[PDB]
């Protein structure tokens, strides 16, 4: 995350971090055993970490559990990024309190400057890196379509929507992939892709959620 905060330690207990010896992309807990995140981030093994701030330094809450099933969604395309979302069932269900909690399913897409929030490890810098240890928080709203396909014309499906600033500056970065966008308490967006960290214009790509309610309840209904 770019131009963000850091995030009161533990106030979005949904948030995962996906790892496979380092911290690679983030996923939401939307349910006791299940994580939705990108189907670019899909890897043979994966562990999810759960209850993280700091990252790279143990502190108390920390749930790892390695998963179990991995689904991306079927008509997802590695080239364009479309139906860029992913199911992971962990092997046990995490334990669930104050810091580990469930991120609810959209009745609705979000509309055009609703205000959500972003999250993430992700790379905070517009050019170079810099990785945080902990977890960075950006408030942001909702871009309309013609926004969203003014900015990168030709590429935005009808799986994406684009979520920030036009005028640059706060954004989602690499390896905040995966992550949640959520506005008004519910899973809205997926953070997938974008053309450069908060350059002016090109704001991040996230996946509708809400395209995809029936997929995740029907494959999780299917799989338990
Ligand atoms: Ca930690
Ligand atoms: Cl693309």
């Amino acid at each position: 995350i770019v131009g963000g905060y850091t995030c009161e330690e533990n106030s979005l207990p949904y948030q995962v971090s996906l790892n496979s010896g380092s911290h690679f992309c983030g996923g939401s807990l939307i349910s006791e055993q299940w994580v939705v995140s990108a189907a670019h981030c899909y890897k043979t093994r994966i562990q999810v970490r759960l209850g993280e701030h700091n990252i790279k330094v143990l502190e108390g809450n920390e749930q790892f559990i390695n998963a179990a099933k991995i689904i991306r969604h079927p008509k997802y395309n590695r080239d364009t990024l479309d139906n860029d979302i992913m199911l992971i069932k962990l092997s046990s269900p995490a334990v669930i309190n104050a810091r580990v909690s469930t991120i609810s399913l959209p009745t609705t897409p979000p509309a055009a400057g609703t205000e959500c929030l972003i999250s993430g490890w992700g790379n905070t810098l517009s050019f170079g890196a810099d990785y945080p240890d902990e977890l960075k928080c950006l408030d942001a709203p909702v871009l309309t379509q013609a926004e969203c396909k003014a900015s990168y014309p030709g590429k935005i499906t009808n799986s994406m929507f684009c979520v920030g600033f036009l005028e640059g500056g706060k954004d989602s970065c690499q390896r905040d992939a995966g992550g949640p966008v959520v506005c008004n308490g519910q899973l809205q967006g997926v953070v997938s892709w974008g053309h450069g960290c908060a350059w002016k214009n090109r704001p991040g790509v996230y996946t509708k959620v809400y395209n995809y309610v029936d997929w995740i309840k029907d494959t999780i209904a299917a799989n338990s």
